[PDB]
RNA sequence: CAAGCCGAGGAGAU
RNA sequence: AUCUCCUCGGCUUG
RNA sequence: CAAGCCGAGGAGAU
RNA sequence: AUCUCCUCGGCUUG
């Protein structure tokens, strides 16, 4: 039943017969079809060759296993051999190392398999070698970096195919080294100015991967060229000439606090510079324990994102954000006078009796969203699916609000719903993958008619067509460009960017279109090169990559010597007193720390406000969490919130993390609390 | 909106339709808005044209690239066409030739326009060609010198230009070429003591820019002196008859130190001859291989310079500059000896038990800077900004130690910050851009009300106004004391000069008066010639700087051709031992050089306080950092702090540089190091 | 469904 | 090399 | 933020 | 033509 086209022999007919090679086709021209009839191929040789056959594939996405699972790989190949696909969400529950070994096809993210490997040069599980496979598959190649994980496997992978050459001049005997198949579509350049730095990258890409080729589709190219058509180019400007009156009302009192305290911006207003010098005060005033230097500096860090967001989101999330935020504080200021500085009292008092005229000023108006929702409108009327990128999550949030709440697009009937990233990142809610999981299902039948995505729907989240591709000022990198706009794959595409024209943000995008010519003028380049002098320069980064490696791990190991028992004092940062000492501290599952002498229980206030309740200080600063664990309740405490004073000198030293401090705490002696 | 004024128009006038020319306007007089009314003309003429309208903008300096993208270019002429800032700063990430073909407006320093045509030259790259153009504009004319950037690329244009001419005797076909403007205000003078040399200077920079004529303001010059009001002229001197106490005992010192080492001085004490002197004894030890004659030389020097900055700085600056580098040598003798010549002991324990009687020597009084600020707080108290010029950086930092620790200066209540150059100079700490820049903007809006500044201000550095600019002991070409006394453009301004009446300095600044009489002098007279014969002059001029041009690069290829894989054994300068050999050696990066083998590990002395370590010799003699390449802690090694001995007749010769050296090294074969 | 931990990648400013 | 901002994967607990 | 490299310009003395 | 002292720009590495 499996069916094939001829660009697609053409590209893959060296790799029938080892070549451990790469593939470099654009979006939606069927690799992962390539890739199943491949392995379909080296299996059948491997069992008319009496050999064993084993084939393994990494993904760096989760959800792109289940997908080639689903779709291409097990459909296509269920009856002939034994499939599976793993992930950390899935459970492996069998193992690894045996599981390679049981069904002859995997499908399983990269780290799997390098935590594997890391157990067995461990040596606590049996663990895997890749010389248990025969064939090896990487999608998303040009992941393959200083040291990714792809990189980390490939850099173990050459150092045993140098010990195997090593051996071929030495020993006859040598391990066998299963074959390597790359898959990409953008393999990228590592900023390079001159191409001969571009084709540098791309030797390197190559080294990594150990391809020996490319091999990109020449003959064929007008099939594709007809197949694929690509979005037309649309780019969008605007000037932020309005908001004058509550930015000036906001930079007044933005003056006003800075001149309280007598702060030096050393820079312009409303620029990362100016984050970065109240950060580095943040730390002064660690050094030195004093106020008005810290709160101030996070309220002024508050003020900058709001009007940075203004310049892209409207009014009302900036003002909800900023209330939220002195709501928190308030009700941290109730708590601790509960248990029984001017300037704190300045700040809130000068916020409350502003609130209401801040209020009515930004209800008023006086923007980049008009004339977004002007052609949003206006190409939904011509087309009688959508996607927009932005930075943060709660723009995101800000534009499903918007386009929900506006009557028009319920008028044009268009659907639409928010996606963003998971995991924790300071200050945004995390996402659960099924979350996302049902929301990609739900864009894929067709019941959402727009999809609001960050970064990650830049990369991989693949679906069948997408008609309309609109970036919403967010420029990163070429391969982000590159592939948001392959990811539209519909026969008529519309690829628009919207940003300020004072933002240097249009160049950014002309610079990614040139990255992207540049690429092909280095490719066909490589691809057009004398194999001996090519293998000298992929047997050069090789080395080079191995022994960089080898010394990083060597100044790894250098680095982290200390480990002291007890030789300081820890501080809370906000009030400099003696918090606990040295030795007091206890560590548990060998991740967390924590203090149980009730002398810190009668320090310090527990608050709970919403399963688990956190920690204050008697000066309001937060510590912790009441970790619920093994049921003990024990008080959980982060170091991002104290400051540290060593027994000789007194260095003060913030570390924002525990590894940093290369000194080591005791463990929890469970028998100290019996009784 | 673009507003203009009446002279702006007669100087402007001929280039609005071709004409090639200069202009010399004084110091803020609109030049940058002459220069955007024009570029605008002719972009305007070129689109009723339907021809392509190109135009570069070209600045020595990086800074004033931005200043004009950001102060008169663009907001003048931002809605009409695109613009764009370039600098090597500035990160011109999509590369030049199209960037080029993709704005029609180019803001960049010449030395990236110069890189991309050698680029295309070398045909590494597709590089660009002047044709692209339609327009050049040059600032700060005056430095079209004998073979400066701007001289390069009009060599390379006037080479097209003469190829033309030849051609239209020839055929007619020819290239196209751009028109040319230049701007500036003080064309200079090539040291030129006859009338008509300063005119054959003035003729040469003409030709070499092709202006055909200056077209300076005759008729509404009245208008101009109305406008701006020069400075007041104000000379002061001193005269060094005090400080006898403790310039006799270092004298005494000077005296037993040179009869302990038998120096006969050959020259004055206190002058370059002298420093001259030391260094020829430097190079004869090093031909020599002895001590007694290096170490003694070296002490000598620091005296002397220490002795020189005492006739315009304070003694504690000399002393804490003495006291720091005998603390750096007694440091290095104390890890030489860890790891384990009389002359030395000699000079050290000299130093120490003088040490402190000469610091109590030097605490007592017994000066030009208690006039600088009898002078400088009368004139503040007068006025209710300012500027001072020095030599060297150390000067303008004790400039400003001075101004902070005395107390009259915080009662008057004035501002003050230290501001020099970047880069390394011999032992002065670089600046960095940034840090400059944000100097120079807090002085523009007002914090700063005192400028210290080396060189750097003087040209450019461009302030809307500032009230006082005095000079202090610096005076060096006719140019830079123009350039400063118009830098004031106050309204009322006070231009002062402070010097020693020994010195001939009083004499150099009445030089320069009389080098501005002179170029006017000048300027008037080729304004008025024959303009048959004032072409035949721009021509002859012309052919012979491409034909000198020519021949320099014909001598240039013919120097450097020996390029010997391995001649000579490289020793180490004090201690005459062989250090390397003349293969041991490898290169890396092109660049840097290095000894792999571990027998010359087993040789020098790893020393490291204060990322990078640093190496020393048996002997204590540095040689040069470890350098962290790539991975590997590479020993990099400085030819500055060596000696060399060829394998015949041994020539001893020492080149403070590599590239000196004609014969060639072998790169860094990282298979030779493997396992 | 929530919390925590470890590493990695990219962009912007010093 | 440092700081900031975003994103991915793996592990643990409830 | 630090280090290194390449060229160029100016002043003073032989 | 040589030596010394100052300043500018470009490139690389971390
Ligand atoms: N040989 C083929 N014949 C017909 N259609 C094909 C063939 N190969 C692939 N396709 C089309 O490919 C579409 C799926 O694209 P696919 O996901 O394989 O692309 P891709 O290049 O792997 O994408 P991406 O770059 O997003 O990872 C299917 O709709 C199918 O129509
Ligand atoms: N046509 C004009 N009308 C009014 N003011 C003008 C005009 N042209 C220039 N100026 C004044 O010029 C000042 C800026 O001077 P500018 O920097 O252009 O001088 P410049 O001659 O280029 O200087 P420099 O010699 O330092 O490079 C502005 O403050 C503006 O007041
Ligand atoms: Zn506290
Ligand atoms: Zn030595």
């Amino acid at each position: 039943e499996l069916q094939l086209r001829p660009y697609q022999m053409e590209v893959a007919q060296p790799a029938l017969d080892g070549k451990n090679i790469i593939i470099c086709l654009p979006t939606g021209s069927g690799k992962t079809r390539v890739a199943v009839y491949i392995t379909k191929d080296h299996l059948d040789k491997k069992k008319q060759a009496s050999e064993s056959g084993k084939v393994i594939v990494l993904v760096n996405k989760v959800m792109l296993a289940e997908q080639l699972f689903r779709k291409e790989f097990n459909p296509y190949l269920k009856k002939w051999y034994r499939i599976i696909g793993l992930s950390g969400d899935t459970q492996l529950k069998i193992s690894f190392p045996e599981v390679v070994k049981s069904y002859d096809v995997i499908i399983s993210t990269a780290q799997i398999l390098e935590n594997s490997l890391l157990n067995l040069e461990s040596g606590d599980d049996d663990g895997v070698q890749l010389s248990d496979f025969s064939l090896i598959i990487i999608d998303e190649c040009h992941h393959t970096n200083k040291e990714a994980v792809y990189n980390n496997i490939m850099r173990r992978y050459l150092k045993q195919k140098l010990r195997n050459n090593d051996l071929k001049k030495q020993n006859k005997p040598a391990i066998p080294l299963p074959q390597i198949l790359g898959l990409t579509a953008s393999p990228g350049v590592g900023a390079a100015k001159k191409q001969s730095e571009a084709e540098k990258h791309i030797l390197n890409i190559c080294a990594n991967l150990d391809a020996f080729t490319i091999k990109t589709v020449k003959e064929n190219l007008g099939q594709l060229k007809h197949q694929i058509k690509e979005p037309c180019k649309k780019f969008v400007i605007a000037d932020d000439t309005r908001e004058n009156p509550f930015k000036e009302k906001l930079l007044e009192i933005m003056a006003s606090i800075q001149t309280y305290c007598q702060k030096s911006p050393m820079s312009d207003f409303g620029t990362q510079h100016y984050e970065q010098w109240a950060i580095q005060m943040e730390k002064k005033a660690a050094k030195d324990g004093n106020r008005k230097d810290r709160v101030c500096a996070e309220h002024l860090r508050k003020y900058n994102e709001a009007l940075q967001i203004n310049d892209t989101i409207r009014m009302i999330d900036a003002y909800s954000h900023l209330e939220t935020f002195y709501t928190d504080e308030k009700e941290k200021k109730f708590a601790v006078l509960n248990d029984s500085d001017e300037t704190d009292e300045f700040l809130m008092n000068l916020f409350f009796d502003n609130k209401k005229m801040l209020k009515k000023l930004a209800e008023n108006p006086k923007e980049k969203l008009i004339k977004l929702r002007n052609t949003i409108l206006e190409q939904f009327t011509r087309s009688e699916r959508g996607i927009i990128f932005t930075k943060t999550r709660q723009s995101t949030y800000a534009l499903s609000q918007w386009i929900m709440e506006n009557a028009k697009f319920a008028e044009v009937g268009v659907k639409a719903h928010h996606l963003i990233g998971a995991g924790h990142s300071s200050e945004v809610k995390p996402m659960t993958q099924t979350e996302q999981k049902e929301v990609i299902s739900k864009f894929r039948t067709g019941e959402i008619n727009l999809l609001i995505a960050t970064t990650v729907a830049e990369e991989g989240l693949d679906i069948k067509e997408c008609n309309i591709v609109i970036r919403y000022g967010l420029v990163t990198n070429e391969i982000a460009m590159v592939q948001a706009r392959g990811r539209a794959r519909a026969d008529e595409s519309t690829y628009v960017l919207v940003t300020s024209s004072g933002s240097g943000v249009t160049e950014r995008e002309i610079v990614n279109d040139f990255r992207e010519k540049m690429m092909y003028k280095a490719i066909n380049r490589v691809q057009n090169m004398k194999p001996e002098e090519y293998a000298h320069k992929i047997l050069e980064l090789q080395v080079q990559s191995i022994l960089e490696k080898k010394m990083k791990v060597k100044r790894s190991i250098a680095k982290q010597y200390n480990d002291n028992p007890s030789l300081i004092t820890l501080l809370c940062k906000n009030c400099s007193m003696l918090v606990c000492s040295g030795e007091n501290i206890h560590v548990v599952e060998k991740m967390h720390h924590v203090n149980m002498t009730p002398e810190f229980k009668g320090l310090y206030i527990v608050r709970e406000n919403k399963t688990n309740g956190e920690i204050i200080c008697k000066c309001g600063q937060a510590w912790g969490t009441m970790m619920v664990h093994k049921g003990l309740d024990l008080p959980c405490l982060k170091i991002r919130n104290f400051v540290v004073n060593f027994k000789n000198n007194s260095p003060k030293k913030q570390y924002k993390k525990w590894v940093e401090l290369p000194i080591r705490f005791p463990d929890l002696d469970y028998s100290e609390y019996c009784l």
